[PDB]
């Protein structure tokens, strides 16, 4: 609809993975007319932008690459959002890879009372929910779930004021899980629709599940990764899956959500512009677009 | 790049109705596309944008004196009032137009914003000295009013948007070379400080730049309005009354640099981008510009 601004929060994070280019997101973004679809929603946009790491990549073998770029990024973002965070206005996170939305969820937590109930939808091709212990890649942007319901190396998990749990949690089109992630979703009964889940019931019931999960809780906080979309739509990212949710999906998705009276905050996350550009970009745009109902 | 604040407020002014040509309205946008968020970037981590809201009403198409005034008026006073509570000595400004029109706009914010009895400095880098008046203006369109309009000359509706008048003295124009006999009769008779595109080429822009540090030594803020027309149109193709022999690109990025540095400018406008006459190479040029005032090389 409208609101009297929009926060607007620039994450140039690559450090959660091994690829250049996903810092770009934002840059790329705004270079196809993001600001100019935020104009259609508030006549005031704060924009803040999070500090860019400038170290050497770890590229060997490890458990938990760039370990000091991905707690300092979450750091300064949680505290961002802290500030800023507001039920009345809107917030939007932009990666970055998605070991941003470890510092994202907890800066929600963190402008919220310690009683108040955090609903998180996570709309992502993979949970991101390993550790380092049993991650294939080391590649922090599969852990930051873990990390936000206690799992994971102390520096990590303490960017939490204090853990969500796993009832708080709704998956929205996995299809790549590993066994760790596996052992989660099964032993804490996490709450979840893979990608032929949508397709056999259909995005509407997924709605339905979300209103009714989310009915006493305070917030709801949206993490959209963009890979949960079929690569046919979204090429410009690091780690695609194929039989994905359509776009046509996708964007009804977001335009249910975008009419959620509990929903303030959004990360859209895993825009790699150097991967590919134009095509996911602007595919991107109009996910955007539909949540805010433009 | 060399400066760095604390915020930036970036103010986008969607406004095409001092003049005839549909696009100057989206210079904005087009700006955003080609980079302008990314140079902001540079220069500070907070970014307040605001956008004016755009009059969506029909051109007012046909002979008068003093076209749309209603949208002009509108926009400025919403201009005005939004640099009132945004404007800060220790920050940067930037408003991104739409048409010269919007100048009173700026001035007159600048003005409300400072105690009244500050002496506020114009410099003023455009073709034109955008000096006329309803009564001798050749086009009607107000783009060629506004620095009229700040000193008392013009219609009610727009004079008044001034909480008071700036005075002849204090203004300067730089590269000027389009000029109406209004605009002349004005220049000579209060004797206004000004250097055409001309003087630029004979003293160089380093004399010119030295004139503005010497003429606001006593002043409380200067505030910078620069018409990209001002820049020789084989670097600035989109816009609306190109001129020829302009200022090089070269010395609009010195003088850009030279404005930067002075201590006592807190706001700047950027106006007459049309993208839809020409996008790319204009655009590019002009956040060279921008750039340069920043001191990002
Ligand atoms: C994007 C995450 C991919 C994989 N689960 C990993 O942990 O590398
Ligand atoms: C842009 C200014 C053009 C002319 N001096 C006019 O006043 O219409
Ligand atoms: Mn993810
Ligand atoms: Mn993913
Ligand atoms: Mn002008
Ligand atoms: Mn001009």
């Amino acid at each position: 609809m409208q609101f009297e601004k929009v926060t607007y929060i620039a994450v140039p994070q690559k450090y959660g993975q091994k690829k250049v280019g996903v810092e770009e997101g934002p840059k790329f973004l705004e270079k196809l007319g993001f600001m100019n679809v935020l104009e259609q929603v508030a006549k005031s946009v704060n924009k803040k932008t999070i500090t860019e790491p400038k170290t050497p990549q770890e590229l060997g073998v490890t458990n938990a690459r760039n370990l000091n770029e991905v707690e300092s990024v979450n750091i300064e973002l949680r505290d961002t959002i802290a500030k800023e965070y507001d039920v009345n206005n809107l917030l939007i996170n932009i990666g970055g890879d998605h070991s941003i939305g470890l510092g994202t969820i907890a800066g929600v937590v963190k402008a919220m009372k310690p009683n108040a109930r955090v609903g998180v939808v996570w709309f992502d091709a993979h949970p991101d929910m390993n550790t380092p212990e049993n991650s294939p890649s080391g590649n922090i942007h599969g852990m930051p779930l873990a990390c936000a319901v206690g799992l994971g190396p102390q520096r990590l998990t303490s960017i939490m004021p204090h853990y969500i749990t796993p009832k708080d949690i709704m998956y929205v089109g996995i299809r790549s899980i590993d066994v760790g992630e596996q052992f989660e979703i099964q032993d804490k009964h996490i709450d979840h629709f893979t990608a032929e889940d949508v397709k056999r019931v259909g995005m509407k019931e997924v709605i339905e599940a979300i209103n009714k999960k989310f009915v006493d809780y305070d917030v709801i906080h949206l993490s959209f990764d963009i890979d949960g979309i079929d690569p046919e739509f979204i090429l410009g990212t690091g780690t695609p899956v194929p039989k994905g949710i359509s776009l046509e999906d996708s964007l009804y998705f977001m335009s249910e959500m975008g009419k959620m009276k509990k929903l303030h905050s959004v990360d859209i996350v895993e825009y790699n512009p150097k991967i590919e550009e134009e095509i996911t970009g602007k595919n991107v745009l109009k996910c955007i677009s539909s949540l805010f109902g433009i």
